[PDB]
């Protein structure tokens, strides 16, 4: 007898999407002729008034050579890549067989779908209310599938008690005329305002050099709604060159907690043809030879931004090929010191991570020594007062490097977790420190986010450490996105009990989610 | 002292484009500081009334690691790929420094461009009037370049007496909601109407299987203007599957010269997931196992098209994995037999080209034997009465295979030109015969078009033979497109003195050009 296999997804449910893949179904119809209906029950705690519709789609069959590979779909159903067409299921891949608007907890979805004599794919789509709260959690179970007027056998390969979390697609492919958005940074101001920054990569998703601005989305309601995109840094046709030879990218953002002034640092690349700035920036100091380190500041909680402030000459060794920030965010130290992670390719063309700091509220910056050779993107957190922990993307592969410094980068001490505790596929990763005074657990905690793999950028995960980054217990981890994406992410605390994350996801170029601190540390 | 190097282009000038690349300029400014102007002189026989404007663009500099590679641009200036943005220069890559509308034969284009200390790229854009004639030829020279208020040294690397030809983008990326268009076929009806067919590849440029229709563009004025796109073959959700599991593609079109009935044959692939039909079609006969060979016919000069006629059972051996037409066009023999090239993957998984014919005006069809093993796409021409010449894509690489048959494909003879006379990069190629009475030279001629290379799909060229394909003299050739593209093309005779070609070019997915026969046979 035939069996319907079910795979529940673990990806963000975007509130503004018209479709979100909730379940996939595979039926090899050796004897079945017609699928009549699917019955769904949402969990008892689901807020049904926040759900707009539930839909059953049929997506056809599979290539015969792929029978037996345990696939649950023939193709990706909802594009996150096609400009202007990432909110709804592609109708050429998926036929809407059933839809229920304003559903009850129990949903019957009538298909009456004639089955291909072979593999058949179906899937269930969840659409939220535009009004839905960011803390919504959705659970559901397929109760019954009727085939040829009989109850069909079912087998679920996905784990029990999946928690489906919602999110906001802050930026989608095509938005505001830009092909792509990448490289998130995220902070919370002293006024609780959320500020998320990113590359606006207009022509395609290529790294610098290209037509790239720094964009910024501002939320005054905890990430539920976002003001129209701002452009803190954009160089257009500066210095008489085309805009695509004036990109500025890889932003890092920090809040000066002593004054609430907000700083964005980025790498402005001038010239370099259409080639990658990693290989096209050279020794020197002016815009014709090397990438420029530029700042923009806001003294009004992120609403308006200064013209660019060039600090290259403060901190760049002329012998370096390329000095730029570590993308993501910076910090204010307890003693008021401002710190941005940085990275420089030295005279031998080897990259090294470190930090840059200001003791005068951002007027002047300085770099001492690198933390570790052959490392690039890094994030820094004050794990204990006066102790900066730098967590680094390591070109050796497979795991983050971690070191600490108590003299602002003069000397570095390798940490026990280094090259062991936090696996990576060589990719940006976020690290923040939350102090006992500032969170609902009255405990010092470290939060880290990245693709929890050694190969490929998928299974984006937030991990928590309770012993200052010595131990990252699998118990204290939340897996937000099992799909593939570009992998970058940046964390902040929305408030004393809620984590905010802005990251490159499988469902939107810039995806924002709120995760209760108690969900990850129960 | 500095030299400005000039490379004149050899690509079609699209009449509906706002920009076309005419000249590229490179100036390594070791001494120079400002480029003041470029003076252009159109040839004496150019019709200036058909020229809407000329423009001088600055496109910046080059990555230092690319100096000395003789590049003349940092990037492609005008996309033929980006949906909805293939008609005008990408503004982020090129700054419009000056423009002259309704120019005189001699034109000064100012720049006053401050030069980058290094490589500097400029280019000249040519924009035609929308009502320009397809037969327009544009010749031009750069008479002077002023740098620092002195005449600069010039060196032209491209040949003298380049003839720039206009054309029409019948189909552009994004038109009518389709991401791409591929695989041209072209015929001229008994009433002088031009009919061009192609894949409409809605989602992206992938081969079958995918969401693909056969589209058709019809022109009653020699290809100057084209009627709204028709869809002779489209299967949507046939057989209860999604449209993307019902693509129909690789069209071939022929005119029955005895009646003017027009026939289009294509391959309808049903099911197969989202995989390539080349690997997903299997032995068998019905739509759930193997690609279907389908026809549509028109008895009103291409204005309306019949429902599909499935002829698979007439001609397919069940043991073949895949039987399909050879894309492009077919023919009517002098004796009234209709002939479509075909190709089949046999039970040993090797493709073989051949021909399919009808002796009863297309009601029934037959296939005898393949002409050559490990061959795929082919085109057929009646070189003399009763002698069919099959010109074939050969997987061995490097050159077309050519064989002939006098018994409609029961037996075949390798031709002297085979695997020698016509190089190819393994790609579709067009072949037609124009009989003495039907052209102004009063001689039987063969016309051939393909990428005139052994590697890469570029330098699309029409070649003429005056001796039944025994020799293809280099002087009887016109190179239409030096740029890179998907490479396919199809020829027809617009009238007794004019060749028409529809092909995948570097400037438009479907590009139509008209070439006077005397241009190719002087
Ligand atoms: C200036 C620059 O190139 N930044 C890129 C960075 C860099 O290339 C790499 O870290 C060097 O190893 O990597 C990637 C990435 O998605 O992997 C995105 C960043 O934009
Ligand atoms: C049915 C199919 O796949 N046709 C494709 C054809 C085929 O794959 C190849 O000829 C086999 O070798 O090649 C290509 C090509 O641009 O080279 C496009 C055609 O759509």
């Amino acid at each position: 007898s035939d069996t319907v296999f079910v795979r529940e997804t673990q990806i963000p449910v975007l509130i503004e999407r018209q479709d979100n893949v909730l379940f996939m179904l595979r039926l090899n119809a050796k004897e079945s002729h017609t699928l009549d209906e699917v019955v769904l029950n949402f969990g008892k705690d689901v807020n049904m008034s926040d759900i707009q519709s539930v839909k059953l789609y049929y997506s056809g069959t599979e290539a015969r050579q792929n029978y037996g590979k345990n696939f649950f779909a023939p193709v990706s159903y909802i594009s996150s890549h096609t400009p202007g067409k990432t909110l709804a299921a592609n109708p050429s891949y998926s036929i809407n067989k059933s839809q229920v608007n304003n559903p009850k907890r129990k949903v019957a979805l009538k298909a009456n779908q004639k089955l291909f004599p072979g593999i058949n794919y179906f899937w269930i789509s969840l659409q939220m209310k535009p009004d839905a709260s960011l803390l919504d959690k959705v659970a559901a179970k397929i109760a019954a599938i009727k085939v040829d007027n009989k109850e069909a056998l079912m087998h679920t390969v996905s784990p029990e008690n999946i928690v489906h979390r919602v999110g906001v697609g802050v930026r989608h492919a095509g938005d505001d005329g830009s092909a792509s958005f990448r490289i998130p940074g995220l902070v919370t101001t002293n006024k609780g305002t959320l500020l998320g920054v990113y590359d606006v990569r207009y022509n395609n998703s290529a790294d610098l050099q290209e037509h790239v601005d720094i964009g910024l989305s501002r939320s005054v309601d905890g990430g539920k709604t976002w003001e129209k995109m701002r452009l803190p840094l954009a160089f257009g046709e500066t210095g008489d060159l085309p805009a695509a030879q004036n990109g500025v990218g890889d932003p890092s953002i920090l809040v000066d907690t002593k004054t609430n002034t907000v700083w964005v640092v980025a790498a402005w690349t001038h010239g370099m043809g259409n080639q990658r700035a990693w290989w096209s920036s050279y020794p020197g100091m002016d815009m014709n030879h090397t990438a420029q380190l530029v700042l923009s500041k806001s003294t009004d909680d992120g609403k308006t931004w200064s013209k660019p402030i060039n600090i290259t000459e403060q901190v760049k060794d002329p012998s370096w090929y390329f000095l730029l920030q570590g993308p993501g965010r910076g910090i204010t130290m307890q003693d008021g010191t401002l710190v941005f992670p940085i990275q420089f390719i030295d005279s031998t063309r080897v990259p090294n991570a470190g930090i840059m700091y200001s003791k005068d509220r951002g007027e002047t910056w300085k770099i001492h020594n690198y933390a570790r050779t052959n490392t690039t993107e890094a994030q820094v957190a004050e794990v204990e007062p006066g102790v900066l922990m730098l967590n680094m993307r390591d070109n050796r592969g497979g795991s983050r490097a971690i070191s600490t410094t108590k003299d602002l980068g003069k000397t570095w001490t390798e940490h026990s977790s280094s090259r062991k505790a936090l696996q990576e596929p060589v990719c940006m990763a976020s690290l923040i420190s939350v102090k006992a005074k500032d969170n609902v657990l009255n405990k010092d905690i470290l939060l880290f986010s990245n693709p929890n793999t050694v190969k490929g950028r998928h299974h984006i995960t937030i991990k928590a450490s309770l012993d200052g980054g010595v131990t990252w217990l699998p118990e204290h981890q939340v897996m937000l996105d099992e799909g593939e994406g570009w992998g970058y992410s940046c964390l902040t605390m929305i408030d004393k009990e809620t984590i905010g994350i802005l990251y490159e996801s499988s469902v939107a170029h810039m995806t924002f989610q709120a995760v209760q601190l108690r969900d990850i540390i129960k």
